């Protein structure tokens, strides 16, 4: 019926259907009765699995809700919502993304195929052409949403259609870089087995007529922590475990190692096995992506070495001589050997750090705590460096003559995540992710009502409650978070509650996404509470300070610009600004340079906490589409005119449906008003014809009927 069919709130699964007997049966036998205003129309039959929910005739979160589920059900896992589009995790192969895919999406216009990363990325590819205008798909969500996995398909997209008319091709190249970037920049989290420990920006460079003729990768704060230290239910960096394998038995003979994990303590302090990765088949798809991308031999096995050389590294042991003296050398001269250096020199260099007086130098003394901090830091600051140098080397491959014109970026940044402990690279993490939202909300709800304002239009504002610069201005503006961190690391008599004091002097009270921490019994200690887009997280503040400085010991450095091993001297040759300091650099550099590109939202959900395929969590769902401003930026299509044709371009294409009618806009007056269309669904602009919601449509259906 009519108004029988309806949706009633739920204490359990958010809402629920039900048929009106208000007093109507539930979905589940409930015979409930609940407040006339409580109660939401559900759509007809006919919008039953709908490919764009701005096209329903009922718009509101069960609305939204049960189509996103619908479509899951038959494993339609992309769905638009106004001018961007939803996906689901389904945590489960489907067939959805073979080349014959591919080749049918070319060229499509969103309307004339299923919802689909194909088509935001193809509808990318043309906007680019026709407008002459760079391009940036953005994806978004939290820890396990899919951004990675749906970042790698329009890649593939890209590289499939470049190929239809090192050692492989830039499109090989292409596609090779993420199985080499993730083996040493992804780990397995407690919310995902190949949890991106970094956010990446590739661009694709394209010619002025649309040849695919470069790409490069830049990316974003690597979480240094992780190679020297794990939670009980997470993982090292997915290497070490791959490497030891032994599917490369050389690799073992050559980096000095056992087979057991549990041997290298930098490595096994958490988790060591993981079901949904095969360790094994998973090296041989790291080691042929460098064959692919160019890498030497002894590029390879200096990438291997080095990474052998840090997991002994940890096991080097030290006593008391307060000061330090080694514990027996093993392990020093295994890493000493594989790194290119003197492993009495390496342990002198540790023990007694040189301070230089003028053109001589004295040492300085360190207890065995001060020398495993400066190991543990040397081996994260090898490891990072590591990684920044096989990202230009990569770089180096897919950067060709060819000449480029524009650009599709596609952004992968690491997700929003809430662990047992968050710290500092939680914040680094989750403040991204905060940024993120905010450049959705400011284009989707700012910059979109300011384009109808200038352009003459009749058009009175609307307030979506889609802003985030309360939180993100805590977190980086002047006496902020990080400012205040990036003032005490300077202060050498600062200590963790020195800072933690400032932190609570200057915000608790006062800015109210800062709270005190919601510690609860059992769960680690915090010592406070950010109200983030997607969720209150406790942080905790211990060791920022330094996390904040990175010292190392500049004497084992020299050694290192010194070393035997071209790579390892290479990594340190530059080395002599605080973190926190450049991840707001970068990240307002990313926010601007992203300003200056047509955006493309693709809106990742994650289904559930157990990674269970088709099976969706209704408080979990409702909560992304909340804070992600889903049925905010459905209304403002709605409401608003998505869509806008200049006088002259839509006379040189619409002209056909009555050549009659026929200046530029008193054209565009004539066709439209001489047409047989709601007079309502477009307004005229001072360049532009300004069309609600579908109209478009119609317009382009007419011109195909001749
Ligand atoms: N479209 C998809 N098809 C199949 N599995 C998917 C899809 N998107 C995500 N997944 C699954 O979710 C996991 C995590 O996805 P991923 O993109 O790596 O997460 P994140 O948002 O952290 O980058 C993948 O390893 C895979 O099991
Ligand atoms: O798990 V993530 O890839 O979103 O960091
Ligand atoms: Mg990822």
């Amino acid at each position: 019926d009519l108004k029988k069919d309806v949706f009633v709130p739920d204490d359990k699964e958010e809402f629920v259907k039900a048929t009106i007997l208000v007093t109507a049966e539930t979905e589940h036998g409930k015979t409930v009765t609940v407040k006339e205003d409580q109660v939401l129309q559900q759509n007809p039959p006919k919008f039953d699995k709908i490919e764009d929910m701005a096209m329903l005739t009922f718009l509101h979160e069960p609305a939204v809700l049960y189509n996103l589920k619908e479509r899951y059900a038959s494993w339609m896992i992309y769905t638009y919502s106004g001018l961007f589009c939803v996906t689901i995790n389904p945590y489960k192969w489907l067939p959805v993304y073979n080349a014959e895919v591919v080749a049918a999406y070319r060229g499509k216009k969103r309307s004339e195929a299923p919802p689909h990363i194909f088509s935001i990325s193809d509808n990318a590819y043309q906007y680019m052409l026709t407008d002459r205008e760079n391009q940036s798909i953005l994806i978004t969500g939290e820890s396990g949403a899919g951004k990675t996995v749906n970042t790698k398909r329009v890649i593939q997209y890209f590289a499939v259609i470049a190929a239809i008319g090192g050692k492989g091709t830039l499109e090989d190249q292409i596609i090779q870089a993420n199985p080499a970037l993730e083996a040493f920049g992804n780990a397995k989290t407690v919310r995902n087995d190949n949890s991106s420990r970094f956010g990446k920006f590739i661009r694709i460079h394209f010619g002025a007529t649309g040849k695919l003729a470069s790409a490069d990768i830049e990316t974003y704060l690597l979480e240094k922590s992780r190679v020297i230290f794990q939670l009980k239910a997470e993982r090292d960096y997915h290497i070490f475990y791959q490497i030891l394998s032994n599917k490369k038995p050389e690799l073992l003979d050559m980096l000095l190692i056992t087979n057991n994990p549990y041997d290298y303590a930098f490595i096994s302090q958490g988790e060591t096995t993981v079901a949904s990765i095969d360790d094994a088949e998973e090296l041989m798809a790291t080691d042929n992506a460098f064959d692919v991308l160019g890498f030497t031999t002894e590029e390879k096995n200096s990438m291997y070495k080095l990474t052998g050389a840090i997991m002994h590294f940890g096991n080097m042991k030290f006593k008391l001589k307060e000061q330090a003296e080694p514990d027996g050398t093993e392990e020093a001269d295994k890493s000493a050997y594989l790194m290119g250096l003197n492993s009495a020199d390496l342990l002198k260099g540790l023990c007694h750090p040189r301070v230089k007086v003028g053109n001589e130098y004295v040492t300085k003394g360190q207890n065995v705590q001060q020398v495993v901090y400066a190991k543990g830091a040397l081996a994260k600051a090898v490891y990072e460096r590591m990684f920044n140098w096989m990202v230009t080397r990569i770089n180096a491959t897919l950067e060709t003559k060819q000449p480029r014109q524009y650009f599709i970026g596609v952004l992968d940044i690491a997700g929003f995540e809430i662990f047992d402990f968050n710290s500092f690279e939680q914040l680094c993490i989750n403040f991204t992710n905060e940024k993120l939202q905010q450049f959705f909300n400011h284009h989707m709800f700012v910059l979109e009502q300011e384009e109808y304002k200038k352009e003459g239009i009749e058009w009175e504002f609307i307030d979506f409650g889609m802003d985030l610069q309360a939180c993100i201005d805590l977190i980086e503006k002047p006496m902020g978070i990080m400012s205040i961190l990036e003032e005490e690391c300077m202060f050498p008599k600062a200590t963790d509650m020195t800072f933690k004091a400032k932190l609570f002097d200057n915000h608790l009270g006062k800015s109210s996404n800062f709270q005190k921490p919601r510690n609860i019994k059992g769960k680690p200690e915090a010592h406070f509470s950010l109200i983030h887009y997607a969720g209150t997280v406790d942080y905790n503040i211990i060791g920022w300070l330094q996390k904040n400085k990175d010292p190392l010991n500049e004497t084992v450095v020299d050694l290192y610009k010194k070393s035997s091993l071209k790579m390892l001297s290479s990594l340190f040759a530059n080395y002599a600004q605080t973190v926190s300091a450049l991840h707001r650099e970068n990240l307002n550099k990313l926010m601007t340079n992203l300003r200056s590109t047509h955006p493309h939202f693709v809106r990742c959900i994650i289904p559930n906490e157990t990674k269970s395929p088709g099976v969706i969590d209704n408080p979990l769902v409702m909560h992304q589409l909340r804070c992600n401003g889903v049925l905010e930026g459905i209304r403002i299509c709605r409401k608003g005119f998505p869509n806008r044709i200049l006088y002259g371009d839509f006379r040189q294409r619409y002209r056909i449906l009555n050549p009659a009618a026929i200046d530029s806009r008193k054209g565009a007056e004539k066709l439209l008003g001489s047409l047989d269309i709601d007079h309502n669904q477009y307004k005229f602009g001072h360049t532009k014809v300004f069309f609600k919601a579908g109209l478009l449509g119609l317009l382009e259906e007419m011109r195909d009927e001749r």
